């Protein structure tokens, strides 16, 4: 039993050591490359303009190779855990092995972040030397894409570890613990990936300082591209984490603990999307302060606006998906953990609305920094219209999620009353009051849709921004009023019940 | 029981209210757009020529959006009925709920027609201002296409309501009532859609007044296009209505009542195709009186002729399809409701032949208005040849339907005699006389095909129109004589039977 | 019983009457077209050059339409027989009905041949007037293609009648009679189709008289195209006839009678391919005597050579397929009908070899008429090489068929000895002598392949024609010697048996 | 029994005779072609330049035809064996028949090699006459491709014979004998095919002597192409031979004998890949000594380097595949034949490493002959980098195979201990020590991957060749040390066991 845990501990220690040695090998090769570049700095314009691009290309190739080595190390660690699980029938050693393997994959993603940071700081030391700016930006984007690929591979290995633990586990007290531990590890991986992407965006922001109008615009374009792919990694980590929590719930893992795990996952990923908003806003600030035009200025500002639009949409989508998972788990849960899950869903949706509002403040700050820098006016108006439309979309989706939570909680109240052997006429009265809840909820949803339609009509027509802000304030008042009324009606249904 | 009916009544009242409020929102936004256009009328030629097109584009976007809101309201009303059906085991409340929901979907399609009328009257107020004519026609066609999409969505929701009523219903007296009520609602929807399309064609007819020869021809082209898509909606409404009547017949719904429902459906849809013929004829009159050419005149006249050809063909197809459904239901029916169904089929085919003849009179009026306005002669001859061919095609198809009705009635007489335990030699004599009926029917069909072939030969060769009219009179005499003879032979078979 | 036969007789009489009336309608319309053309002959060069082509196009449209009417009549007659078969349990009336329906489809294909002859004689009366030659040839090819389509439709209706007779029949004495009657009808249909194609080729041969070098070459090209599609109809009629004979054999139809039916089918289709060879040779004679060149002369001669190559190949393929069917039926047959089937297969292969040799004489006559008219020499050498290769291919295939017949007869002798309860050691000696037969047969086949390879090597190298004729004489001597030896070895095996 | 063996002996003697006669026919036709060419040599420049190419084309057509005849002979011999197997229940005659048929297919491939040699010597006698060089090279490549197609057809016939013997055989002592005999025959076929390809490469090497720089480069290109397709035939022969050995093992064929058969197969195919390396090196020597340039010289040298890269890769792949087969058969084998199989795998991997090192020496000799002849420097550096990468790849793959062998042997030791009914705690200790073996093996594999990654990083960066040679020496030291340590750990596990 414990001897298998010690053998896996030794193998994971050796894999951590080889990962550290591979990072040192990357640093050595990057140092050699930088020394060659510095030696060539003294010894034509075309010579430098060509060799610096070749050197950044082979340096990104070296980073991609070290990412491949680290991913192979991760797969071998997963295979080691697979060996250990087979070699063990006990639960204590199994849980200890999963904890140790999650720690190791955390350290491995940390080494990968250090390798990415080395590649980007070397690209900076190269731009010091006078290399290209479009080529440097492209090499940086390739670095970030290989890093995001490593993040996805680690997420899949974490999902496979969760699946092995589910398959070779017969208890709930421990299986839900493994669920929450795997979820903590996935949030850690996505935080490290978002940190890598934020560092790469800051590097592009320090690159655009010495670039031509068009070259700076291309740099901003592919910096928003790397932010888009980091967002894709965040969404994929969320989906895999939620798959893991669904598997355990399916296997009987504690209900309230899985609810707390999904809440913590939603919180961590909303913080990740917030830090990506922050990175995009810093990039937009630098672009506006260096782009130096009247047309490409507004073009880069509008492109950052599309990135923030996608950030808002992904915030809303992750909030809706976690609210729906909590709704299913509520459907399965209990008399009182169901109300705890409804309260937790309300918490997650309040957090998502707050972060969507912070994203709107970020986009408004970017559009004001584009106004003060004197950009195109049509582009700025279109960006403001797009943010009004996107904020309305987030209000719509979060309201739909809250209504779905209220419906699921009412259905759980009814399921509890039916299980507790109440009267038939009484249960008919409860099911008709729940039908009332659903009718008024559908009506509220379509009323929200109608008011959103009116706002979008005025927006595409080209209304003033102050006007749309007041109209959106009205829509928010209406949606909050309708949620409060629907909650009051559901509570009166519950009171009629008991 | 009744409480669920009242809850659904309240939800449908609120959905009717939100639909009315959405129509008011559309009117408000259209008023704002029209005021902006009028304010710009006073304040370049390019400025106006561009902004008026942008304004018509965003106004049609507003109409498309209000159609989307109304369709979402329809889906939510269907979901409300789904809730109510589940919440009810009683038949009276179920039937009352279906009646109320059909009334609501009638009012919803009415609101959609009002929204379409607003969009078209606004496009007219815009052409008053001097916008484009091709762009105005394209915006009008987009409006009509979104309206036809709403009509199809309502038809599918009606079919889903009929299917829910079929699934949650255990009786024939009431289930056939719901069948005929859903069919009345589908005829109402298709009448409203045809009215929207006729109004849009009249709007295009009032547009072509101030358009260039080619611009007027493009306007006429896409007005016939909107008539084609309204015809497609009529055919789809027929197919869905017939699917609904087949489902109930399958479930045991009264036979003679389903026959009366299919007869009324055929009658209403033939009136719809008649009003579309009328709209196409008015459009052709206006085009000929404004196109002002010798080549594009005949081109627009020939295009209206192709539209009338398609109208004739769809009249014939709907008549054949309803005659075939009545033939199947006859196959299932009875001793005497079978003869009632044969009489009703004769009525439907007489009505279809009368409306095909009225369509031929419409096309002849259009070709005479093209002759008097001095158009191309080859195009007019080709149009007359196409109408002779299409009228012959309708005669062929309606005759095939009548023969199929006679065959089905004879088969029902034989099935009745076999069920009533008659002799074996006697039943053999009856089945051989029915084989006689079928032999002479096949011969009659191929004789009609041969005479039609001779007419088409003379037509493609380029015969005179008076000549083809006399030859078509001869073909009609022959087909009526053969139908009378086949009916007499079948009646003599029935007399030999009893 | 007999009353159903009389009712079908009446329906078929009426369908024959309507077919005759449709032929009269075609003659009337063609007469009207020819009168219009003659009236225009007196009343520009472009006027005539355009209107004559339009008139031939609409005349071929009239022919295609009359073919459609005749095919619909055929389908209705099949449906009448279907009614009659259902209406009858007796065998005598069923057989009489099938005989009458085959007679009717014979008369229908005869009317179709008369219609084709009318269309082609009208195209001739038009070329008298001075129409195009390429357009006239294209209209003639379209006429022949519609006629071949009618021939295929009739073949499929004959196959369907054979299948109905098989399905509704319980005896062998009569079922094999119906098999041989359907086969006679299919041979009649393919003879009529080949006659239509030969008449069309003769019409093209009388057209090329007044055509330009290139126009005459195009006429010859598409005349060989119509011969190719008539060959396709012959092959398809063979395949459908053989499918019919296989079905009956499967159903227990007399074995020796099915063998005689396949022999007669092979004989008739070999005569059909012979008459197509004759038509191609007449076309080549006319082309060579009118093409009047040194390059296009040899081009048309080489194209006729490719047509004759395809004729040889299809002769060989039909012979092989019928020999294989007889081999299967032998496998099923008997002690002595098996030897009768082996003798009949020898007869069919002798007939196929004789007709392949006649095809070679036809191609040699064509190449001599191209030599005497002074054509290109490379093309003539390539044509002679292609005929040597094709004659060698036919020798190979027919020898393979004869060897397959000998193998099947030996296998039947062994099956008979095993069924008749002979000794085990004795049956082992017989099966090893049959293995000897198969070994030496495989060796003979590959020796034939090797000698054919040597001839083809010398041919592609460009050997003299007299030389290849002597080498082919040697290959024929070798194949006949090996067949005689293999037959002697099989007969000695049979003698060792008994 | 024996009589069937004698009948098959007679048929195979006749097929050998016809093959010999076909070779004589090819020689006769080639002699005639060469005489025509010599006669034309005396009797324009364009005349010769065209007719010599036409003559080489038709000569390669003659060779392709003789290959087709020989393949048909092979198929007929397979069919003869199929007859004989059916005709025999005894094992002695069956084995004698398979031995005789393998001898015959050996003689047939020998005749095919003689035909290929005749075609190539005739192409040489033609280049004596002054034909093209690109066309001669293309004709030679077509000859070699048809020869490789014949080699593949023979390999498939050998696999089919092995499958027939497996299907109609009930014993292991004899079935494993047939397995090893079929494997010897497949090694013989692949040796003959490699000899044909080496002769063709030598012919191209004697062709490039009188070719233009670009023409010589094209000749070298397609000579390496024929070497590539001969390598493909070697790999396919290996795969089919291994399929055959797997089938017998599946059927119960002796285990240790199948291991010896796979070892001998691997040895023979490694010798084949060695002789292909030798042919490529001779071709590169001739090219460098005749190409006479500074750019195309290095281009041809780099192309030979890619061919040697593919040779190294295929050596490694065949070694890995045979080691994996021996690992499976070990998994099935025994207590001591398992250690014999581990020793044999060590032998095969030592042989594969030695031949990969010889391939590296060949490529280094080619690059030194390109350095001394003064070629491009970038191309030579890229070739040296490619060989360092390929040698590292072969080290990686062979080490993976050796580790897989050690894992399989440990698993067999554990399976033996579990079968021999040892204690449960004892078996748990053994399975945890085997888990130790697997952990340290995974760590060793990823350490090898990391060091290989560092070498490839330095290589793509453009390190010096002496430097990479020392780094590769270090990687080899590390891999040998890790294999020795893993073997010592496994042996200590086995000692703890017993």
């Amino acid at each position: 039993s414990e001897k298998a845990l010690e053998i896996l501990r030794e193998a994971l220690k050796e894999l951590e050591d080889i990962a550290k040695e591979q990072r040192k090998i990357l640093k050595d090769a990057l140092d050699e490359l930088r020394e060659e570049a510095e030696k060539l700095r003294e010894d034509d314009e075309e010579e430098i303009n060509k060799r610096l691009n070749e050197l950044m290309k082979i340096a990104v190739e070296a980073l991609e190779l070290t990412i491949e080595v680290l991913r192979s190390l991760a797969e071998s660690a997963l295979r080691a855990l697979e060996l250990l699980l087979k070699l063990a029938e006990d639960h204590k050693v199994i849980e200890e092995a999963v904890k140790l393997l999650l720690e190791f994959l955390k350290k491995l993603a940390e080494v990968a972040e250090e390798a990415n940071r080395l590649a980007l700081e070397f690209l900076e030391e190269l731009i010091e030397l006078g290399g290209d700016v479009e080529a440097a930006a492209k090499a940086s984007k390739e670095a970030a894409r290989a890093s995001a690929e490593f993040a996805r591979a680690i997420v899949e290995i974490l999902e496979e570890v969760a699946r092995l633990a589910i398959e070779f586990i017969e208890d709930e007290k421990l299986l839900a613990r493994i669920a929450q531990l795997i979820i903590k590890a996935i949030t850690e991986i996505v935080r490290i990936m978002a940190e890598m992407a934020s560092l790469n965006v800051k590097a592009m922001s320090e690159i655009i300082k010495l670039a031509d109008d068009e070259t700076a615009k291309k740099a901003v374009k592919i910096a928003l591209e790397i932010l888009e792919m980091a967002m894709k990694v965040a969404e994929e980590a969320n989906e895999a984490a939620l798959r893991v929590l669904e598997l355990a719930v399916k296997a009987g893992g504690d209900v309230e603990l899985a609810a707390e795990a999904s809440h913590e996952l939603a919180k961590a990923s909303l913080e990740v999307l917030k830090i990506m908003v922050e990175a995009a806003e810093l990039l937009a600030r630098a672009a506006i302060e260096v782009i130096e035009d009247e047309k490409l200025l507004a073009e880069a500002a509008q492109l950052v606006i599309e990135a923030i639009r996608r950030l808002m949409e992904i915030m809303a989508r992750i909030a809706k998906l976690n609210a729906e998972f909590l709704a299913r788990v509520m459907k399965l849960a209990d008399e009182e953990t169901a109300e705890r899950v409804l309260e937790i869903i309300t918490e997650i949706l309040r957090q998502a609305s707050e972060l969507a509002e912070e994203a709107n403040k970020a986009a408004e700050r970017v559009l004001d920094l584009a106004r003060k820098a004197g950009g195109d006016e049509e582009l700025v108006h279109t960006a403001s219209s797009l943010l009004i439309k996107a904020s309305a979309e987030v209000l719509r989706i979060l309201f739909e999620a809250a209504v779905h939570a209220i419906l699921a909680f009412n259905e759980v109240l009814y399921r509890l009353l039916k299980e507790a052997g109440a009267d038939e006429e009484f249960l008919k009265e409860i099911e008709i009051k729940l039908a009332e809840i659903e009718m008024k909820a559908l009506v509220a949803k379509n009323k929200l849709e109608s008011i959103l339609s009116a706002i979008d009509m005025k927006a595409k027509r080209g209304a003033s921004e102050e006007e749309l802000k007041e109209l959106l304030r009205e829509l928010k008042k209406t949606v909050e009023d309708m949620l409060r009324e629907l909650e009051r009606l559901s509570e009166e249904s519950r009171r009629i019940a008991e």
